[PDB]
């Protein structure tokens, strides 16, 4: 079978965020078991004050992983910290999660808690389908699968105390046997309802002290704690980093036991270890660490340790060390396994063992620690070679065991590759992420693996993390440079400069490569017969030696074909590739119809039949004039050479008409500038000439001459053409005639797409403004190389990293020697560098949700029904009306009963309003009711804190007389006039009541205020709220008068439905009638009594200045 | 070296049993944990191989029976 190494490691701890908080907290000796009441009240219930409890719980970045906010609340709170966690181990094996998919990897976890399901199917009228499946245990495995793409077995193992390890052990057999290629390990543990505590308490288990004191005498139990760690499985050949090798893991059960189930037997366990390092090969002396269960049992602590002495100290002159991490982040039940293997694989990876907490002398039952054969972890102890033993056993009687050979690759000898520098790129979800990754990959710069390991990772899609940066490391210069990257795809365009680009000593630095050697090497035998080496070319310091012009050629050809080789390297496809001039065969080149050593002789002989016609010299100089102007403007013998672009184009013809002309122009004062032409006129008729030659030795050179591509966009032949037979096929007349036809650069420049990411191959980025001008402005210009450049290598590692932060996928790795695997011992972290987008904070289930009272959420947002209560102002500020409390006391005694509202005929008496509830502007504010059936009593509270109060109860026999209008206090008031709803309302703003559109329900209300008419629009509160406005608008008295005691209310809706009666409108109203004699006041189906309304402050604060 | 591989999907009763912290009982938690399913059988009958209680959503049975 093929071996198993531990790829990954990630996780959240107690008090600790990743694992650098966690063993900064081991090795710091800082004890992680805390007394906050951050998930409880400490104390509740007698339970112990202390226990291990994650940091943070309601943080997800759900758009990452494609969770609709909606369902990310209803998700359980450890499935959430476990997408993060395993997507964290993944990468910490440098492996991108990509690569994976559509695998047979498996997920294994261990959760032994379902609170967080328990809690939301609590209510089956508000229930929600989405608890079923973001909660059930069945789905901590299976979401994993789903987003990652695993197509390998999905189990949630449930055996307590050892599920995480179990787990573990069942991926490593799956793997060991060739079932899967890697595996997901994870077990997670979470706190959240004191009852479990309370049953672990009842049973003995759980410590007074809540302290996980192991291997002491004063060991009263475990106290618990929770923990999210995940672990990436995989076989020798997948691992990237191997923090160990898992030599053998077994399981067995206890069997009947005669003390009980809980009872734990150390026979059993030291059969299980003696079996495991037989099978496995190892001898008992060749351990040197054992990380015993340890959770300070005053019988399980003895048994276990008795076992281990009679199967591994039997027989070994060395002590053998033995340690316990539960003694410094308490007891996660399923979770503590990969605990401990997290705790081995950070003190193997720094070298010390993190010391035990809590112990002060050995227990007397156990004679291994008296005698010396045991020795604790009491103080931090080096590493110093072996194998090591993880146990875990549950509670129930399952062991579990496993062997581990840790790591020992020294670092690598220093290599000439170091010396250079190195191109580091990071993604991430924010700026800060991007940041934190390029600032930890710059601090260990020397680290050729961890940069390698990192460069692997960044290649994520611009979707998933927006934000990418990139920094060379190791250059004379150069800061991180970190931007958004914009949506969507780019096309990538090779655009390859002409001549005038080289320069003396041009591409030494980056020769230092390999790539770019190999091709120059590769070049020099191609074009050996002649006698030049271009490697002599490019190293030779005499300036003459790029003056002339076969040199200037064949040099240039080379770098060329370089770069594209190095572009190639990394997976880089063009999808178009322009020409300038010359550099046509180097865009063959990259485009494949012509092969190097084809290319490099063609370019070769192009020179050389140039020089041997020594034809009259003749000038090329670029002119500000535009092309047409130019063109009909030229002298006899001059044209338009290359039209670069609109605003440019240069002409080559006789020395003596050009530079005329070129006086001339510069007396216009347009643009004028004569290129280096070395004495030779070229695209001109002088090339006329060379063209016999030249044809037939390229023919002696290209004997198959292959289609041309669609990408390459022929700038020798007019675009009419391209149909024709030379646009075809790149042979040898195709060169000869780009040798004398016209460069139409500009031409071709149209047809970028937009966005385009356009690539500048040459020695010297010479037409980076013509693209600036001539191209869309959405496209992006990258150099590649700059001319006298202090290092070459660090620009063209630069322009890398900003196609990189452009959107394309580009691994520098490809560039260099590949790293050896696996990476040495001490390799930094990558888990803790990787940061989410926790902007948001996600509901999490309370103590109060669990078992161990309506309430009513006004909310006045405009979607929200209870909007119109917004109309309902009172010197200047919200409030809340007492109908609103009279309706919601109401609706729960309906609800009590069980009736429908309007079928329930209620009676209200001796209401008082204690105080006053202000809606504030944004939020809500709950209101509680709570009914006492057989006192006829109601009560009303908010925050605690007592608002309304008196006595509901069904009206039993309803009497159509009560609703009766009494008699008038006028018989007689005898006037026409009458207050109009305007009138009214805005009386009623000269006292203090500032009523909005839904409570100005009053049509007409007559002069003396008794008796009016009002609004029924299919609303309680408003219709009773009207009646008040009603009986307030008699008041002779000044002021802001609000309701304080009602003596009796009666309200009876088939009444009500019967008093209606409708106007001319489609409207419904209902009569009111006010005797302010007899205290009552009557309209439609709503009967109120002993009305009292006490005087408020009508102060209100900044007022009018 | 006989094992036990149980596929349960529901806890209701460790759910109704420890609903009262005042009143509930210890050794609730010995007889209704999803562990105890093959816990149990394995202490009974005496049977010192894996024992494994699974739930993998609605496959548990046959997921067991690979297993």
């Amino acid at each position: 079978p093929e071996e198993v190494v531990i790829a990954g490691m990630s996780g959240k701890l107690p008090e600790s965020e990743n694992l650098q908080e966690f063993w900064d907290n081991l090795i710091g000796g800082v004890d992680m078991v805390t007394d906050d009441d951050r998930r409880w009240k400490a104390g509740l219930y007698g339970l112990p004050r202390r226990s291990g409890k994650l940091k943070d719980l309601s943080r997800f970045d759900a758009s990452f992983f494609g969770v609709h906010p909606k369902q990310a609340h209803t998700m359980d709170p450890q499935l959430r910290l476990l997408l993060e966690v395993t997507y964290e181990a993944i990468v910490d094996g440098g492996i991108n999660p990509d690569s994976l998919r559509g695998t047979h990897t498996g997920v294994w976890v261990g959760v032994s808690g379902s609170e967080t399901s328990e809690a939301l199917s609590r209510d089956p009228e508000t229930l929600v389908g989405y608890s079923m499946v973001g909660c059930q245990r069945a789905m901590m495995a299976n979401r994993l699968s789903f987003f990652f793409d695993f197509r390998g077995p999905s189990i949630a193992l449930d055996t307590a105390c050892s599920s995480s390890l179990m787990a573990l052990q069942n991926a490593y057999q799956a793997i060991h046997s060739g079932q899967c290629p890697a595996a997901i390990v994870g077990g997670i543990n979470v706190l959240l309802k004191p009852n479990t505590s309370v049953q672990f308490l009842r049973l003995g288990m759980l410590s007074p002290e809540g302290t996980c004191k192991a291997f002491d005498t004063a060991g009263n139990g475990y106290c618990r704690s929770e923990g999210v760690v995940a672990v990436l499985l995989t076989k020798k050949s997948l691992a990237r980093r191997v923090y160990a090798t898992i030599l053998n893991a077994g399981t067995n059960t206890d069997g009947f036991k005669e003390q009980g189930v809980t009872f734990p037997s150390g026979d059993i366990q030291e059969q299980l270890i003696r079996s495991l390092y037989q099978s496995a090969g190892v001898a008992p002396e060749s351990f040197e660490y054992i990380e015993a269960h340890g959770t300070g049992t005053k019988v399980g602590d003895p048994q276990e340790l008795n076992g281990i002495t009679r199967a591994l100290c039997a027989t070994r002159q060395e002590p053998l060390l033995i340690g316990s991490t539960k003694s410094n982040m308490g007891h996660p039940e399923p979770a503590s396994g990969l605990a401990a293997l997290a705790k081995v694989l950070l003190s193997l990876e720094h070298g010390l063992w993190a010391p035990n907490l809590h112990f002060h002398s050995p227990n007397p039952e156990i004679p291994a620690l008296l005698d010396g054969r045991l020795q604790v972890v009491d103080q931090p102890l080096p590493v110093r070679g072996g194998n090591v033993g993880i146990n875990s056993f549950g509670f129930g009687g399952s062991n579990v065991h496993i062997i581990l050979r840790p790591n020992t690759q020294p670092p690598p000898a220093p290599a000439p590759h170091a010396t250079l520098p190195r191109l580091l790129r990071a993604s991430g979800r924010t700026p800060e992420a991007v940041q934190k990754l390029l600032e930890q990959g710059l601090r260990h710069s020397q680290d050729l693996a961890f940069l390698s390991m990192l460069n692997d990772i960044a290649a994520v899609p611009a979707t998933a993390m927006p934000f990418r940066g990139y920094a060379v490391l190791g250059g004379e210069r150069g800061g991180p440079e970190v931007q958004q990257v914009p949506a969507g795809e780019r096309p990538l365009w090779f655009i390859c400069s002409g001549m005038g680009t080289q320069w003396r000593g041009m591409g030494l630095s980056l020769m230092r490569l390999d790539r770019f050697r190999d091709s120059i090497l590769r070049s020099d035998e191609a074009v050996k017969p002649f006698g030049l080496k271009v490697s002599q070319l490019l190293l030779s310091t005499d300036e003459s030696t790029f003056d002339d012009i076969v040199h200037s050629f064949v040099s240039l050809t080379a770098i060329q074909i370089g770069l594209i080789d190095l572009l190639s390297c990394m997976g880089l496809r063009p999808d178009g590739i322009v020409g300038h001039s010359l550099g046509e065969v180097a865009c063959g080149y990259a485009d494949g119809c012509l092969s190097q050593e084809e290319a490099v002789l063609a370019a070769y002989w192009r020179g050389q039949c140039i020089k041997e016609a020594h034809l009259p010299p003749g000038a090329m100089a670029a002119v500000g004039l535009s092309w047409e102007e130019c063109k009909q403007r030229c002298p006899p013998g001059v044209v338009p050479a290359c039209h670069n672009s609109k605003d440019t184009v240069t002409i080559s013809g006789p020395q003596a008409p050009v530079f005329e002309f070129v006086e001339q122009l510069r007396k216009e004062g347009v643009f004028a500038k004569e290129v280096r032409t070395g004495g030779m006129a070229f695209h001109s008729y002088f090339m006329e000439a060379i063209a016999p030659p030249l044809l037939q030795e390229l023919k002696k050179v290209i004997r198959e001459p292959k289609p041309r591509s669609a990408r390459w966009l022929s700038t020798s032949i007019p675009e009419a053409q391209w149909h024709s037979s030379l646009a075809r096929t790149s042979s040898a007349e195709y060169n000869v005639n780009n040798l004398v036809s016209p460069v139409l650069f500009q031409e071709a420049l149209w047809h970028v797409p937009e966005h385009a990411v356009v690539l500048e191959i040459a020695p010297h980025a010479l037409l980076q403004a013509v693209l600036k001008r001539g191209l869309k402005p959405s496209c992006t210009i990258i150099p590649l190389m700059k001319k006298d450049h202090r290092d070459n290598l660090e620009f063209f590692l630069a322009g890398i990293g900003r196609l990189h932060l452009s959107g394309i996928d580009a691994n520098p790795n490809a560039l260099f020697p590949p790293v050896e695997f696996p990476a040495p011992r001490g390799t930094p972290l990558i888990s803790p560098l990787i940061k989410w987008d926790h902007s948001l904070a996600w509901d999490v289930p309370a103590a109060e949700d669990f078992p161990n009272a309506a309430i009513y959420n006004i909310d006045t947002s405009s979607e929200s029904p209870d909007h119109y209560l917004v109309d309902h102002t009172l010197d200047g500020r919200v409030l809340f009306p007492a109908t609103g409390y009279l309706s919601i006391v109401w609706k729960t005694l309906a609800r009590a009963l069980g009736l429908g509202v309007e079928q329930l005929p209620v009676v209200f008496e001796d209401v008082v309003l204690h105080q006053a509830t202000i809606l504030p502007k944004t939020g809500t504010v709950s209101l509680e009711v709570r009914l006492l059936e057989a006192s006829r009593a109601f009560e009303v509270s908010e925050n605690g804190n007592l608002v309304v109060s008196g006595k509901v109860y069904q009206w039993d026999d309803p009497d159509p007389r009560l609703f009766d209008h009494p008699e008038s206090p006028t018989p007689n008031p005898t006037e026409p006039l009458f207050l109009a709803q305007a009138e009214v309302y805005k009386e009623l703003r000269l006292r203090g009541y500032d009523y909005g559109p839904h409570f100005q329900g009053i049509l007409e209300a007559s002069l003396e205020g008794d008796s009016g008419r009002l609004l029924w629009k299919d609303n309680w509160v408003s219709f009773m709220d009207t009646m008040l406005q009603m009986s307030i608008l008699g008041s002779a008295k000044h002021g802001l008068y609000l309701p304080t005691r009602v003596t009796a209310i009666h309200i009876d809706p088939a009444t009500h439905r019967q008093k209606l009666y409708t106007l001319q409108d489609k409207a419904q109203v209902a009569d009111v009638v006010v005797s302010r004699w007899l205290r009552v006041t009557v309209a439609g189906g709503v009967h109120i009594s002993g009305l009292h309304t006490e005087s408020a402050p009508r102060r209100q604060q900044e007022q009018q200045v």
